[PDB]
């Protein structure tokens, strides 16, 4: 089941290391 696909976190952290985007 490669459902955790989405609860593998979610949250960037309040959109830091997902906004960041590769820590750019």
């Amino acid at each position: 089941g490669k459902g955790r696909w989405l609860e593998r976190i979610g949250k960037a952290g309040g959109i830091i290391i997902g906004g960041a985007l590769d820590h750019l």
